[PDB]
């Protein structure tokens, strides 16, 4: 409980388009930083550390971004950096790396006499979301144990996740044609080890831009991607209620469900 932030949640609390907190940003260019560049979010009017989340995009031909993330975590008390479209890596190897170094970054700015986020970031506390061969770059992280939760949208890969040590929610696009399911989410959720809490959701005819935010399907995206980065870096167990316990093939969105609730302590 140490760690929780913000009130009692509901659904409509967690579907509303912002959380609790007003938010801020701080660019960051690729002049000075060796991820790519991105955007810092965080929250105003909070006191005390709180975790730190690196969204990544992968997706070579992407036309647009996962930002949506920033602001919609940030608001929920969560420092969060989502980093740009960048060339300069590729494959998910390469992503992993761009990973760690962007949780460099942000492990660093806590400590940087600079930073609007001096003093705000729990450097035990960090989670990853990334997307395309930035989803796979996320499961290779994930592997490491440094970071305490994962959120993989629409993975790419060609390796396998058994060895995954932190808790995993997968977003996987029921239509993928460039992340067909059958070949990367469905194959490394099933690789995922007994031994870790997880879960995978699929959404309804998603493209692979179904979990990038900002469309129709932030009403689950917020559900279970705030709950997970509660629950799991967070220890927010008031959050535990929206991923163990509904019936999410009951929610038109969700084409499929699985996990390995409940989640203990």
């Amino acid at each position: 409980q140490s760690y929780e932030r913000g009130p009692d949640p509901t659904v409509a609390f967690l579907e509303a388009s912002s959380g609790p907190y007003s938010v801020r940003t701080s660019r960051v260019s690729g002049l000075v930083s060796g991820f790519g560049g991105g955007t810092i979010h965080y929250p105003t009017g909070t006191t005390g550390t709180m975790a730190a989340i690196v969204v990544i995009p992968g997706f070579v031909s992407a036309e647009s971004s996962i930002d949506w993330w920033g602001p919609k975590l940030a608001s929920h008390g969560f420092v969060v950096m989502t980093i740009d479209t960048n060339t300069g890596f590729d494959q998910p190897p390469s992503r992993a790396r761009q990973i760690n170094n962007a949780l460099d970054y942000l492990v660093d700015q806590n400590s940087s006499r600079t930073s609007p986020v001096n003093g705000m970031i729990d450097t035990e506390r960090l989670g990853v979301i990334g997307w395309s061969m930035g989803g796979g770059g996320t499961l290779r992280v994930a592997s490491e144990g440094r970071i305490k939760a994962a959120i993989p949208l629409a993975p790419w890969d060609t390796t396998r996740f058994s060895g995954v040590q932190a808790p995993t929610l997968i977003f996987a696009c029921e239509s993928d044609l460039i992340a067909p399911v059958r070949s990367h989410a469905s194959p490394f959720y099933n690789q995922l080890p007994n031994d870790i809490d997880k879960a995978y959701v699929e959404i309804n005819n998603g493209s692979h831009y179904c979990a990038n935010g900002g469309g129709l399907n932030n009403d689950v995206l917020s559900r279970f991607g705030v709950s997970w980065m509660k629950r799991f870096l967070d220890n927010d167990t008031r959050y535990s209620q929206f991923l163990c316990g509904p019936r999410h093939e009951s929610d038109r969105k969700i084409s499929e469900y699985r996990g390995n609730c409940p989640y203990l302590e």
